[PDB]
């Protein structure tokens, strides 16, 4: 019997009664997993509509994915507990701590808010734990799949009630270096770990994340013993195993925005694509393109920055959008009017179409847990587009050889790579794109779900 | 042993001498070089460093191949000042500031918005190379007539020097000492490809690489392993095997120089009269964190019992204008004003001159000492202050200071980013009775006292030897 819980569900209630999940983001991923495994899933009720929906149906709400039909069991939290955790989680706290948003010299500075969110997080965690254990209460052997960085607190709680059941905690974001983790206040930095370690298996998308996690546990829990070879953690009589389970794309979930086809006609098209989130790094990308375009030969080339609006209420995300806009404008002032454009909407089909039309794809994240875009876009591109991929994406551990692996902070290197990519002829690119697509293709959602099960199974058996 | 010490500068002084109208050049004591002269196994010592005044430049021109300084104990040292191309020197200085290098090793970048490397990094890198060579050339050239020369290389700016020595002295013992932190592997990677590997290339050829703290060595090992797929690291032995050369990393903590150990700045005595004094002292550099300290102070005083309590921010100024420094000062002064405007007038004060006496007077007067650096290679103030404090002052110490690995058990140990913890620490420290404080201050001094400058020098000599022996 398999029980899967995910923090986040972006459902929309329109009329064809009609409830559906938004594509992209982790939510769709975990929902797809429920479809593969044929289960219910557990997630939180965000909006009032979600709260209303769960009240009417306690047994489960039914929604259609971007593909399939899944059955969610939403949780109604406290509307002040939950609203506050959805600040803690955000870059203000949790997001900034795992995706490297702090400079230390001037940010962060923790106060009373941190103790309060940390408490609310405890309530939010129990909310989830109680709800897993309940809907799994009539199960002789249950198997727990806990998905993500919000549900970090969860395994410790489950292990109390089900101390012999297999638990996988899977984190979809990076884990930072020990030194950076310590920035977090003491109760949080150890408390988070106290809740993760009781899991049978902790998984990430990349080795670097697993290594950083171990170094953290060794830096903060003295009565702990780690094995960098075995990727293991023994602590208070828990044996925890760390695993890399890379993920690429969903085969199933696979035309152009207004005026784009026209603007790009007879032009080489550079495409940056990513969420309105500072880590996607489109400011630096636009900057690096200007750098390439003074270095000439880039004529007849145009850049398109695809953004997907997301959490624009967090100052950072909206500042990122502003930084990017300013750069685009400055680029157009220097290189000539309409050289670069932004397209900032939420249509996932518009994005895939841009993946298709691209001559050069840039995925230069400052950091990224994986980046599924960098798998999808080659697998759909019809132009044999080159791919500039940052060394700091989890994906680079799988496709870095097959791509122009760049340092996301170096503009000169990013520009030179853009120049190189665009100077390559059709036959050179066709060749490269061919291999890229071969390196990408086998990393399917189905195959990742399998990797979770096979991993958990073997690790549970090695107790 | 024949010893060749290299560092950024050599502490020298000059007068006009009476009865000849002739310049006189001394060599103010307590220099790292003077201490090495005084050791056991060494026959003679030659010091190489950058010229940096019309005195330095003119002396170098007078004796281009070095001159022998006269020490106490009848010892002499050879001091060779390098006259670099000024433009090279200027750009290398800038390259070492928070504009680029300082932020790489002292954790100043948020990744999301800074940094963004341009052509400047490449220009700077090249000057760093030209400067590195200038040094390497000078070292070798004055160790030309030496059979088994021992090379001591100090300071971050001389990092590239070991590779350039081995090239010509493949069997010589070479110690490189780094006085600043070594950042995490993921953070080191932020640097542009040429620089991040470049630096490591120039370092590893040393026999021993030393830092002030374990965390630094570990972070360096993790960098190496992440960046040189050829290299091979051993955490247990703290040794690196790369291209047939085996490097050993040694943690050699330094606390203070006894030779360096006044009177309070104008108006400080009277302003602080019959008041408990909180002291924060550090250079005007972002990492010293003064302002998180002022904010933690407010947080503590708000909860009361900070009655009759006051706070002085000691700051040492910087000769150049570096933006990150200027912004830190703004941030501080804003925090100081918001504190005074809440706790009443003249509750907190900044004092901002360059005078090592005034600093010590402040150390002597302190009722509570704060050293909450965001990061710090060691922080030598946290040893000096307890050893000169006349009032059994407690110490709040960042867990991110190198010094914490030696003094953290003898101080109140803080996460320098957590304001609440810092405030609670301040409150506790100030609630203690004088006897409690006396005891904890005896222990604190007794743990600081051994870590002398001489003990540190010996640790290098001894460790380089042991490591050159395998
Ligand atoms: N709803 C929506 N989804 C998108 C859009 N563009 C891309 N996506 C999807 O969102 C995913 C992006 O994930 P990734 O690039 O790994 O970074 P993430 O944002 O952290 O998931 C991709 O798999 C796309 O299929 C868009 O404009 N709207
Ligand atoms: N030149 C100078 N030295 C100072 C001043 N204030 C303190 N110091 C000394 O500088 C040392 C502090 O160094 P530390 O905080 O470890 O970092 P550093 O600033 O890089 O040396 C202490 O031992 C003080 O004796 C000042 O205003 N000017
Ligand atoms: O601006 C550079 C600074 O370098 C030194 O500071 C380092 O060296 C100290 C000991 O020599 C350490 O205690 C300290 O942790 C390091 O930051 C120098 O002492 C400073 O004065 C310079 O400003």
């Amino acid at each position: 019997e398999i029980f899967l819980a995910s923090k986040r569900a972006a459902i929309t209630y329109d009329t064809d009664p009609r409830a559906w999940l938004a594509p992209g983001g982790t939510g769709n991923v975990v929902a797809e997993q429920a479809g593969v495994l044929n289960i219910s899933w557990i997630a939180s009720a965000d909006s009032e509509d979600d709260r209303r929906a769960s009240a009417l149906n306690p047994d489960g709400v039914t929604m259609e994915l971007h593909s399939r039909e899944i059955l969610v069991r939403l949780i109604r939290h406290d509307p002040a507990v939950f609203r506050n955790v959805q600040n803690f989680m955000t870059a203000n706290l949790m997001w900034a701590a795992n995706n490297y948003g702090w400079d230390r010299w001037t940010q962060p500075s923790f106060g009373s808010d941190a103790r309060e969110g940390w408490a609310d997080f405890g309530r939010f965690t129990r909310d989830f734990a109680d709800a897993i254990l309940k809907s799994s209460a009539q199960s002789a052997d249950p198997v727990y799949l806990v998905h993500d960085y919000q549900l970090v607190g969860v395994p410790a709680l489950l292990r109390e009630q089900r101390p012999d059941a297999p638990i996988l905690l899977f984190v979809h974001i990076p884990w930072p270096s020990a030194d950076y983790w310590r920035i977090l206040p003491k109760e949080i930095r150890t408390g988070i770990l106290h809740g993760m370690l009781p899991a049978t298996t902790i998984g990430f998308f990349a080795d670097r994340w697993c290594r950083n996690f171990l170094e953290s546990v060794a830096d903060l829990l003295p009565d702990a013993r780690i094995d960098r070879e075995a990727m293991t953690v023994e602590w208070r009589g828990h044996r925890t195993r760390l695993r890399t389970m890379p993920l690429g794309y969903s085969p199933l979930t696979l035309q152009l925005p207004e005026g784009i086809e026209e603007w790009a006609d007879g032009h080489r098209l550079v495409v940056h694509s990513g969420r309105t989130d500072p880590i996607k790094n489109a400011e630096r990308a636009v900057r690096a393109f200007v750098l390439a375009a003074r270095g000439g030969g880039l004529e007849k080339t145009r850049m398109l920055v695809r953004m997907n609006p997301n959490r624009l209420y967090v100052p950072a995300n909206a500042d990122y959008v502003h930084r990017v806009e300013t750069a685009v404008a400055e680029a157009n002032a220097e290189l000539g009017s309409d050289t670069v454009r932004i397209d900032n909407d939420n249509d996932v089909n518009h994005t895939i179409a841009c993946f298709r039309r691209a001559d050069l794809l840039i995925f230069n994240s400052t950091v990224d847990g994986q980046n599924l875009s960098t798998f999808e876009a080659p697998l759909v591109n019809e132009r044999d587009a080159d791919v500039i991929l940052s060394e700091t994406c989890g994906a680079a551990e799988v496709l870095g050889e097959y791509c122009r692996s760049v340092n996301p902070f170096d503009l000169v290197e990013q520009a030179e790579a853009i120049s190189a990519a665009l100077a390559a002829g059709p036959r050179q690119r066709a060749e490269a794109a061919a291999r890229r697509r071969d390196a990408a293709r086998p990393w399917t959602l189905e195959a990742w779900v399998q990797a979770q099960l096979d991993g958990l199974a073997a690790d549970h058996a090695a107790r």
